């Protein structure tokens, strides 16, 4: 499975007349567990993020003037919300405390609206002291006119 | 389940939400050691504070035997009770203390002080000696209470 990659790279390299390389990695029993700590970090903030633009959607969809799709068969109105994250703006608020494992929530939660149509500029990032703050500072921004949705990471537990 | 520290961490939360302020509420954490300490120190402002607690309520008693006035009754029964109220408004008091020991007799002091002027006693009535041991208590302590500006006595020894 990893041999034929590299064959067929070698013979891309002979036909086009260009030096492309091709490399993988050895992984002992401890890389492992820490790529395994960190996908599994990322996989959360990715499944945050996406529960909340998916809640946006549905806000959007459900005070709007035009029924969707019904049931299995029909004469059941059913209102759900897609991932779509094009024009909404949205505000995370982390903790320093453990940065070094926030910032890792924070990174896969920003590309994942990124990825589903968002762009960076409606993104507001607000750090707070600890775990304690973050109510009152979500409160803050969602004070603001401006904002669709609210993603919190903390630390603890 | 204590039905203390949670009530307390409620209402403040409540209020900081409530108020748009921030309230840092923290609290202590001891073990086995620091709660010792802890208790010794209370115990020692406990000893100086009824020390001078007693004699707020002789004086007041000593007031009220010797005077002309028409004490009230236990319950309506005319059998009238003479009794020391704890309102120390205008008398005058004297502490002594040793200056021996006196990282505990100062707490001890401070324990009296801080209990005359709560009652209502004014801070330029109260008047400090310190003596270097308990051995010079006597004769400073006679001549405080010699002093017909003086209602009560306090003295601090050592141990």
């Amino acid at each position: 499975n990893a041999s034929v990659v590299s064959k067929g790279l070698a013979n891309l390299s002979l036909e086009l007349r260009k030096p492309v390389t091709f490399d993988i990695i050895t992984a002992d029993t401890l890389e492992q567990a820490i790529e395994r700590a960190g996908t599994k970090h990322g996989n959360k903030g990715w499944e945050a993020a996406l529960s909340a633009i998916e809640m946006a959607n549905l806000y959007k969809s459900l005070r709007g003037t035009g029924h969707h799709h019904h049931h299995h068969g029909s004469s059941i109105e059913i209102y759900e919300g897609k991932l779509t994250a094009e024009g909404l703006r949205f505000g995370i608020v982390a903790s320093r405390f453990n940065h070094t494992l926030v910032d890792r929530l924070v990174e896969g939660a920003i590309d994942c609206i990124v990825r589903h149509g968002g762009r960076e500029e409606d993104i507001t990032l607000v750090r707070v002291p600890g775990s304690w703050e973050i109510p009152v500072a979500a409160d803050e921004l969602a004070r603001k006119e401006d904002i669709d949705a609210v993603i919190a990471f903390g630390d603890l537990i």
